[PDB]
């Protein structure tokens, strides 16, 4: 699974946790990966290479089949609870993604700070698509094939629906975003992970959003 | 072949239909699977998980690398002669998904009754996206990576454009749906499987869709 | 490679390197051309029909494309363009052309046909006939993005990801994306590196301004 080449890398993964089929390669110093405890990462692809880059996922993280690249001065950040199917995440330009408390994030994700190549104005020659940090925040539902550009914040307790292309940040929590543009098409509402629950009392890992 | 448990369980496959490739799961009580004659179902995953659930596949369906879960009180039906590759199809809340005869759906389609998860309403706590159920018309031909959520009903002899997200249902036959959001694009077609043939006319197969 | 029929013309560059890549070619009178230098791995590359041409110019590196073409088609990608994974799909005897120095992103698929005709009830006539698909020179395809047939891009053009083109372009220099894909942005040029604070430190730019 597991191949680093380079000096001063940190690598402690929780041994109550599990990486069946998951390949981990580091490439490069000062880098530092955490994960456990109670986490399930298996079957993903993780790739850090570069200098002082942070791959930190937090107990109770389940993580299927992800495709990770982290360039150097790089930072993954993912909280715990939070479950992942199929998907991709790059970060590069010394740039940062977190993602909050509890999400659930379905097969076909795809996240990303920066274009990974340059878009320059002809008019002033500079460059107008510089990477910026992605935040997600706490107990976010991404529905199918739901893609994440640079510079996205999103809101806790939000759901965001199958195939939506987010562009832009919102600010506005407990809501449902889709369409294209994407946009807020549901107001006033809290998401949770199991149908038999009737009502949102029922759960109680919602007490807290109402 | 077939991995079967639990009790009042049926299973009848036409022995001319080829299964090669495919693992069907039944796991219950008063299931049924039936798959009529001259089909291939092949490369696919197929399960069926609960109570009194009916996988329903007519005469001369084709389907390659479908990954099937139907929970309990769940059907699914697939009329004559419609053709599929690989996809999705999803049905829970004891709900139904039917898909009419002669369809064509092109690898990636995704298909669902159901959101998998509840949304409840801030306001009174109550459930807000209860599953709906799934109708695809005859003779509808989705393009690549199509996804039909909740509710959706298409008419008859309509096409669906590449990587179209249906949301809600249509009324209008004959038609193009595409873009997003989903909406007619042209009117007053139909669709062939054929493209050796000069016309609409000489596909014996057309005829009942422009009389 | 596998090649099987009359008279088909095969000239792969000793220079270039084909690591895992199936070419298959069923029929008579075709013919590939892979110029120097090219790296062309890990791909699935179909001709089935005859007097089918393929003509990859140098410096072209391609990884994971599924390239499926019937009788008298022809696709060509000219030099120093770069390729992801993807899907090329070309039938009814039409052709697609990839400029120079293009940089297609993992998921492109590129078609033009829709491969199963569509008539109008007027007067019973098919209305979606196979149309060449022509990407100009320094096009950036986005991720997942889907070019159906009939469509021309123009040269300097960036197409954001997950765009679906449906119709062609003639605004040079731009960025393309939304649904319906409209231009959302003009007057730019893109580049390969992001080791340059202006445009001016990349060479390759100069001919854009
Ligand atoms: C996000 C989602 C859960 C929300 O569902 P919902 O709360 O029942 O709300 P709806 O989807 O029916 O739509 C709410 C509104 O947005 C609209 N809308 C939905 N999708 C849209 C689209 N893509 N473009 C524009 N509007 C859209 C609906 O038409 C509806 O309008 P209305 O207020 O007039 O009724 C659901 O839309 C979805 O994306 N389902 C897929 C979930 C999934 O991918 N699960 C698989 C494994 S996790
Ligand atoms: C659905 C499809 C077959 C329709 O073909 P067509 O009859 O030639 O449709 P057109 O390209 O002429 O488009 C019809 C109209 O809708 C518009 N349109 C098509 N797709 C659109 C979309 N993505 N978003 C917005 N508008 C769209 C077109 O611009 C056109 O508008 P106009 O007539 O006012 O100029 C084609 O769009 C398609 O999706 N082809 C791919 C099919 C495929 O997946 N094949 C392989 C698997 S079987």
């Amino acid at each position: 699974m597991y191949s680093e080449q380079g000096i001063n890398n940190t690598i402690n993964i929780s041994t109550t946790s599990l990486t069946n089929a998951t390949q981990l390669t580091v490439i490069g110093n000062n880098n530092s990966v955490y994960i456990g405890n109670n986490c399930k990462i298996v079957s993903s692809n993780i790739r850090l290479k570069g200098n002082n880059i942070t791959l930190f996922i937090a107990d109770d993280v389940e993580i299927m089949g992800l495709v990770c690249s982290l360039h150097s001065d790089c930072s993954l950040q993912i909280q715990a609870k939070t479950t992942m199917g199929n998907g991709e995440i790059t970060i590069a330009e010394k740039g940062k993604i977190s993602i909050g408390k509890d999400c659930m994030l379905a097969h076909g994700y795809e996240i990303r700070n920066t274009d990974m190549h340059p878009i320059y104005s002809l008019e002033n020659g500079e460059r107008i698509n510089h990477g910026k940090d992605v935040i997600i925040g706490n107990h976010v539902w991404l529905g199918r094939n739901v893609t994440i550009l640079k510079g996205v914040c999103i809101p806790n307790n939000v759901v965001v629906g199958s195939h939506t292309v987010l562009y832009k940040s919102f600010k506005e929590p407990n809501c449902v975003i889709a369409g294209s543009p994407a946009k807020i098409v549901k107001e006033n509402i809290v998401w949770g992970r199991k149908m038999y629950h009737s009502t949102m009392y029922d759960d109680p890992t919602l007490n807290e959003f109402y």
